[PDB]
């Protein structure tokens, strides 16, 4: 069944009931200020870093889930309810939530009163704005009191929920009932000491009353659904001192029948230079200038409506670089709106904060963030270029890298492990995708520190050299790269041997030495090793390019000789040089990661799909018999049913879950792309449709999570919950699936010299058009597609048959028309 | 007002309403298994380490507070309620909670049904047992279904609530409806991998049904008060796979009028040797032998009643070493029951887990744990002796110490900072108190590693030498000890200079060098420097003792010359050698810590209370004019009203809270003891009564927290919440207040050569008797007390006047009668 439906004209997902299988969230903001907002107004907001600057408090694993957030309590002659349904859970006559691009609306109506709240983060603002429209839909007059509500976090989210022994005594606010445009409350915890920032929570009318103390507003022994102040019908005017600061105004509203009233609430992040912090000599009063400035920018409905319209315009421009028109409207929906939109979210937030990721331990992953670029280069290239510099700056001089870094400070840390040997090659992966998209080679010349260290700056191209050489100088006995702590698969820990609990595998000390090798990193070196060689060559460094091609050539032979099991690729060699991922074993015979990535690098590829004997065809066929399920390909098979002490975290998950037999969706695109490489478009599209949101919308009761974005993992076939997703929104899946569908199934992809047009999608999409803006020119590409295996497109360029599948770049301002037959 | 009352005959605090100002908790267990239990059955259980082996889940900062726990849902013909009131919050005809020693009972009755639950951790058991008595108090028959409930934590409490991205997929159980004595559920998360332990949750009858999945039992969009299974009236028989494992049995009960039924529930921690983990070859099934064993030990009411009775006997024996009889029944209550009981809790749990301490970041503090001993040596000396070895083993070889260590592993860590220069001298403090209590000098000869390192073992006496010398070799320009990161006052950070947020002061890198000195550590070196010298002397090391006495003598002169402000002692010298705690400044003129501790070391003490000119008398008088409040003495005065960037965390608290003007209760005893040293017993008792639980019981609406135990901090007079406590139960206050009241106000204290009897308590306790068992002999001490300043007791020993205030130790088995006049 389903719990909503897409509105494509409006670019929304419409949720038509509060009763979803799980809270379904949207992200607001796309720059430096971000809100997680569920279809029940639950979630929170943070500036730049969800661990370090979290404005509002959110409880994960709450009972019930998502039972805190941005609430508006409506008092109608004693009867109190919330338009978001939760927390009060009063019966409503109408409920609807629309999740849009950077905005959502939530409408709830009861006993002839309707509240619509629009939530968004305005372009160029560090604030979350709410436009509330209250409508009398009844026959007679209405006298209402509205109580806004939000609960502050004390900035440090980790301190906020572990350190009450100090926390309970630092909560400080300032109250401003007569603000120049209404009323505002200031959350200024720790402003007295080191923080130069505070939050403001304001309404654009004179509020009747306020509250800043949670225990007063909610009342003893009470849930947010039983909150006392809204029930008494008048604010308490509480002034927090320690305990739990909140933001809350009451507003009196009288409405004739059919009359509506509009209110604008604002939650802002404000920052004063240290010299400019105090209004007063005594340093007791926050300087409020910048906050008033913000509040004057949203003092009226007109201003709010214009900011909303600017945000539409912003997304319209962003979505204008790639789109498609076909018979398949789910396909179209994903390519044109939701996947590109999700890619923007993953670029900004990485893997740190969702309704699964707690925005505590994880910042920006070195490998996750490089991979996110592949899906974001087309959207905003300038910000993509800057991010590459920031990531490369967390690389060490020996070519090894900080596994992740902190969003606020941009500085690397070892909080979730160090010494993952697959990390360095990803840097090449993102830089090359950026230069193909833009033609901007000048980034190779940007100076970049090692470990953020001044005076260590060398050109970014030299960072890429260190990345290539790191692998070159860390190969094992078979010539395959030494694995280290792990590769892309974080739970493949062959240098660990921990039999005692209490410490994560990701951070636990590793035993030095051994010969543990990785076929995945091997594939990775072949793929990104070439890209690095081609950059060196274009740079004019011919000896360098040739040496590297030599090393790539060698790793290719090593992969086929010592990394090949007979019917598929091996996965690794353990610390003592024993194979992993062989038919010789009873469990974990076949792993997806090497199969997809090796065939993507061209390894084992023969002449046709017809040439079944080619290693790539076998590995892929083995993958279809052993790994593929209705809901996607599982990670390896069979799952391990007992702890493999020499292998780390992988076998610690119950079978069918996560790294042990789960469907990691991120790995799927790799196989799908491989299928297009070997010419089986129909198979490749099928893999695509099984894990793609628009196609799984009709089994929303199985998937459970959002029908409009990719998830990290789906319960695999050895799991009793097979089909159910976890960890939605924040996943490499998004970027990699965009790369897959846009560049290999539809087949329009940037190269340094031209646009390649080489579709491979099968009989299910007989005709389509791609509109692609590249290098300042627009390419209109019409494809007539027979779907046949092994059949690749023949180009006509501006009415004239041409050879090959590459169209060289036209001057900006040009319009090129490409017609493809296959 | 009050919310309960003491029952002294039963040794209980009786809470007569659910509606307390804050959840009021008790601790169950006194060995290796521990439960936090509130008067609403909220809380959780853990084995040895509250961070690492937490069986059950608990939410801090919940809305409402304490809304999860060990519940029993009563279904009476469709009407569902809980005897603990929360979570359902149904009206009850009767409610009562009794908090006892290692046990509590909770009774709730509604519509002619009464449930009494007794909660305890049995002596010698790693389990929490519940004896439930259900009574039909109505006129007709009752058919009830009872639903037990508890929610598991996944052992690692920190992982459990930050790491859902992995957590949601590892939850595993086993269900055993036909257990040999009833029915049991097994929580076995991560047993598949590195854990050799699992939890069992069982009932001693055949349960009608079970649930192990929280979302099924509670139902979507529901709180625990709206839980669905109890309302439908039959279990769902859910088998968790990932998500949120719980434990739950339904039991059918039919009762004639006035009939009662008894049920025994058990929550156990079980551990199998690695060889003995599986029942089966396949390793899919936990070996259940040890769990069945446990369950057969509580299969009947009779067995449960005997374990309860053994626990009474255990506390009776423990409380038999020190007691008193006087006119003051609040005084008596504290000395005889609650303070000694609290001292046992602090010895076991330290500062790690309460309703304020999250049982995440803190293990066993090196200084907290040494100080806890002073209050626990008299109770169980054998376990005290062992703890001293464990603490000393976390000391480094240069004499410096790990600031805290992990309870499970006993290993030191720097999680909450390193390099606190007051830490090493505390080790002397606890060892000396142990040897005075026991006469066991042989502990000085026990071999002890530095940093838990095998082969580094030296005799404990040598650890004490390193402690003394560390101070000797780290003194500043005035001869006072260099402060380091901080002293006993953790927020006095003079080597910090951090103006950027995001990192705690306690762990943040300190700037090397400077001359920051501490007068507190100075006092500390004088007090514990003598104790170390006297041990060296008794050891026969005469050169060593004399050298040390020389150094103590010097530090005494340094404290009076360069640590004296004129009317009180200075607090410190900052990094550049500028004073802190001087009348020359507008804020923080006077700090409590040096005043109490210096006068306790004898520094500045003259001939009489009459000699007002003596520095000790001045400092104490300054302390009464400037620091003392109705609720206790604040830490310093005036509070700082702006960030002092050169001073660390202290000024980051709002005035009147914690280290910035709060009443730290732990520091109070030091002044109180000092008052007895200078002979002002009436003043000393007054300070005592202001912060002591039995005396503050009549302002329970002000104190808010438990009326039966000490808290860490009370809002100081510059706080708008002046009088309100935070951080109850876990505080050095307990140990230090026991030392104060038992050894200096009542004046009976152990010395190596005899019992000293030297009461100093004032006119409010004109007569009393102390019964003190020391060295195997019983001393009966009757005191006739005029209360007069400067008047010290004259002893009569077994009917015969003697000189001095020391009674030498009699052979075990002896009874000595001491009569004191003053």
């Amino acid at each position: 069944m389903r719990y909503g439906h897409f509105d494509d004209e409006a670019r929304e997902y419409v949720i038509t009931t509060p009763h979803t299988p799980y809270p379904w969230i949207n992200y607001l903001g796309s720059e430096q200020f971000f809100s997680l907002l569920s279809h029940q107004a639950g979630g929170y907001s943070f500036y730049r870093d969800a661990k370090m600057r979290r404005l509002t408090r959110y409880r994960y694993n709450n009972i019930p889930a998502d039972a805190g957030g941005r609430y508006l309590y409506v008092n109608d002659g004693g009867d109190v309810w919330t338009p978001s349904w939760l927390p009060v859970k009063a019966d409503l006559d109408h409920f609807e939530a629309r999740h849009g691009l950077g905005y959502s609306t939530i409408t709830g109506e009861r006993n002839g009163v309707r509240v619509e709240t629009l939530f968004f983060v305005p372009v160029g603002e560090n604030a979350e704005v709410q436009k509330v429209t209250v409508t009398n839909t009844s026959d007679s007059y209405k006298s209402l009191t509205l109580f806004s509500f939000v609960e502050f976090c004390l900035w440090n989210a980790q301190d906020d929920q572990t350190n009450y022994q100090r926390n309970l005594s630092i909560g400080e606010v300032e109250v401003e009932q007569e603000s120049p445009h209404g009323s505002a409350i200031y959350h200024r915890t720790e402003y007295r000491e080191r923080r130069d920032h505070y939050a403001v929570f304001a309404v654009n009318t004179q509020a009747e009353g306020f509250d800043t103390d949670r225990d007063t507003f909610v009342g003893a022994y009470n849930s947010l659904g039983e909150a006392a102040v809204p029930l008494k019908g008048e604010s308490a005017n509480s002034v927090a001192s320690g305990w739990y600061p909140i933001g809350s105004h009451s507003v009196a509203v009288s409405l004739a029948p059919g009359e509506s009233r509009e209110l604008v609430y604002v939650l802002g992040y404000v920052e004063n230079p240290d010299e400019e912090k105090w209004a007063d000599d005594a340093k007791q009063v926050v300087n409020k200038e910048r906050a008033h400035a913000l509040l004057s920018r949203f003092a009226t409905s007109e201003q709010t409506d214009a900011a909303f319209a600017a945000l539409k315009d912003y997304w319209t421009d962003l979505l204008s670089t790639y789109s498609v028109s076909s018979n398949d409207e789910k396909l179209d929906r994903m390519v044109n709106i939701w996947n590109q939109y999700q890619c923007m979210v993953t670029f900004n937030m990485s893997r740190s904060a969702s309704f699964f990721e707690t925005g505590i331990g994880r910042g920006m992953g070195f490998r996750d963030s490089n991979q996110d670029l592949l899906g974001f280069v087309h959207l905003i290239p300038e910000r993509a270029r800057e991010r590459i510099i920031d990531i490369a700056s967390t690389q060490f001089a020996d070519g090894s890298a900080y596994h992740q870094y902190q969003p606020l400070t941009k500085r690397g840390n070892n909080d979730i492990g160090s010494g993952f040997n697959d990390d360095p090659l990803w840097l090449i992966a993102g830089t090359a995708a950026y230069i193909k998209e833009t033609g901007d080679f000048s980034i190779l010349d940007e100076p970049v520190p090692f470990d953020n260290e001044p005076g260590s700056e060398v050109p970014l191209f030299e960072h890429l050299t260190r990345s290539f050489e790191f692998t070159v100088t860390h190969r094992g006995p078979h010539g395959l790269p030494l694995i280290g702590r792990a590769d892309w698969n974080d739970c493949l820990n062959l240098n660990c041997f921990s039999t005692t609990p209490g410490e994560s595998f990701q951070t636990i000390e590793n035993q030095a030495g051994g010969v543990a090798e990785s076929t995945f990193i091997a594939a990775q070196f072949v793929l990104y090793g070439e890209q690095y060689a081609e950059l060196a060559a274009r740079r004019g460094l011919a000896d360098v390019a040739d040496r590297a091609r030599g090393h790539v050539a060698e790793m290719r032979d090593a992969l086929l000789t010592d990394g090949w099991d007979g019917s598929w690729f091996l996965r690794a060699y353990d610390y003592y040089g024993n194979p992993i991922g062989t038919d010789a074993h009873d469990e974990g015979k076949i792993w997806i990661e090497p199969q997809g990535f090796a065939v993507m690098a061209g390894v084992g590829v023969g002449e046709g799909p017809q040439d079944t004997d080619a290693p790539a065809i076998k590995a892929l066929d083995s993958v279809n018999e052993m790994l593929a399920t209705d809901h996607g390909m599982v990670l390896q098979y069979p799952a391990y049913t007992t702890y493999q002490v020499h292998m780390g975290e992988v076998s610690t998950y119950p079978p069918g879950y996560k790294e042990n037999g789960g469907i990691f969706c991120h790995a799927n695109p790799w196989v799908i792309i491989a299928e297009t490489v070997v010419g089986r478009g129909g198979r490749a599209f099928d893999y695509y449709k099984r894990i793609t949101p628009a196609y799984r919308e009709d089994i929303s009761d199985v998937h459970r999570l959002e029908p409009y974005v990719y998830a990290q993992m789906i319960a695999g076939k050895e799991a009793v919950r097979h089909g159910e997703a976890k960890n939605s929104w924040l996943t490499g899946t998004a970027a990699w699936n965009f790369v897959t569908v846009s560049q290999y199934l539809l087949g329009v992809r940037p190269e340094y010299d031209g646009l390649v047009v080489d579709p491979q999608i099968g009989p299910d999409v007989p005709s389509f058009t791609v509109t692609r803006v590249a290098r300042g020119a627009t390419y209109e590409i019409t494809v007539t597609n027979s779907g046949t295996d092994g059949s690749r497109g023949r180009l006509v360029v501006d009415g004239t048959p041409v050879e090959g599948n590459l169209v060289p770049y036209a001057p900006a301002g040009s319009t090129v028309r490409v017609d493809v037959t296959l």
